[PDB]
């Protein structure tokens, strides 16, 4: 007679408009959980729950895997608005709750005490692309932005405005849009009327990779320089191709060329597994999941609450080098990428598609998150 088995959860938009994104997460969910055929000797099962980039299925599908299944251990989201909702249940239930999202209020107003974030939110992407941009051209001092009418671009725009005040240069003007604009024309010659050194596109996901092939065939790149602040970094560089990324400043939260020791350990999995490079939704999800599954296995507990006691404060190796979970606002504290897209010439093969130009640690201190745990 065997051992009852353990199981882990992947909440990931596997249908609906985010089916790409989920696909990738949940590779990532698979390849951490199938290094563990056991776990604490019971045979370790993964079970992926469809959020279909829905806050009210994400809920019901945690709440039902809460109630008939006892699950207790949780990784994924795609939307923040899921996640935060999902926050809410796990959190009640003393379970574990890690989340790639970007919504800064994940770990801030709305921390708690079972759910962790890996990537670097609003407040650290605008400061790791636009500070170190600044740097490498003195002499751009009109900044445009482009930015979606809704609350995750607002929280860029906020920020692109407290750098452009620091630092000394102008924001010179603005277009908002709806999240289901198609068409940017109109915002292209807004931008062309301000004269800016600098276009900054506010927007993200399909629609950034929609707006970004507008300007670069509107001539944008031989009046300006881009910056696409909040990108997807590998997944959506393929999708443009060189031709539109040549020259173009991105922001990413991960990139396969990377040296570091898990980096490499994933570089070599993925291609093992599925013959490809690591994308950011798949490595972001490798990770969570690697990080909860290393603690469950270093504590000896299946108990949300110890295993979240450990997981603060906790260093270990992850994609972007030695990432540490901060402890006051359970942060992951690790790189946000400045790049450069690459021209054609320069490729030394279908994924060399950009250039790290500067990688850095920018996050507030826990004092003024609002998170208070
Ligand atoms: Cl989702």
């Amino acid at each position: 007679f065997a051992a009852e088995p353990f199981t882990f959860y992947g909440l990931k938009s596997m249908s609906g408009a985010f089916a790409s994104y989920g696909k990738f997460a949940d590779m990532g969910s698979r390849l951490a959980v199938e290094q563990y055929p056991t776990l604490l000797g019971r045979p370790l099962h993964y079970k992926v729950i469809d959020t279909e980039g829905n806050a009210g299925k994400a809920v019901r599908r945690v709440q039902e895997a809460i109630a008939q299944d006892g699950a207790r251990f949780f990784q994924g989201c795609t939307l923040s608005s899921s996640a935060l909702a999902v926050a809410k249940e796990v959190g009640k239930v003393g379970g574990v709750f890690m989340t790639p999202v970007g919504a800064d209020e994940i770990t801030g107003k709305d921390c708690n005490a079972s759910t962790f974030r890996w990537s670097v939110p609003t407040y650290g992407a605008i400061r790791e692309t636009m500070v170190p941009l600044i740097k490498l051209l003195p002499e751009a001092k009109r900044w445009y932005t482009i930015t979606p009418q809704y609350v995750f671009g607002e929280a860029l725009l906020e920020g692109a405005k407290q750098v452009c005040a620091e630092h000394g240069i102008e924001h010179i003007g603005n277009s908002y849009h709806s999240l289901q604009e198609q068409e940017f024309s109109g915002y292209l010659t807004n931008a062309i009327a301000a004269r800016p050194d600098v276009l900054v596109l506010l927007n993200f996901g399909s629609q950034s990779s929609n707006a970004l092939r507008q300007a670069v065939n509107f001539g944008i790149k031989e009046r300006m320089k881009v910056l696409l602040v909040w990108s997807a970094g590998l997944d959506q560089f393929q999708e443009l191709g060189s031709d539109v990324l040549e020259g173009v400043y991105l922001g990413a939260q991960y990139w396969h060329q990377v040296d570091t020791p898990l980096n490499r350990e994933l570089v070599k999995l993925t291609q093992a597994k599925y013959g490809i490079n690591p994308t950011y939704p798949l490595a972001a999800d490798y990770i969570g999941s690697k990080i909860i599954l290393d603690t469950i296995a270093a504590t000896g507990s299946f108990d949300g609450a110890t295993v979240a006691k450990a997981m603060q404060g906790l260093t270990y190796q992850g994609p972007t080098g030695e990432e540490s979970i901060r402890a006051g606002d359970h942060q992951v504290i690790k790189d946000y990428y400045l790049l450069v897209g690459k021209a054609a010439a320069t490729m030394r093969d279908k994924d060399d598609l950009a250039e790290v130009l500067s990688a850095g640690r920018s996050f507030p201190d826990v004092s003024a998150t609002g998170c208070a745990l």
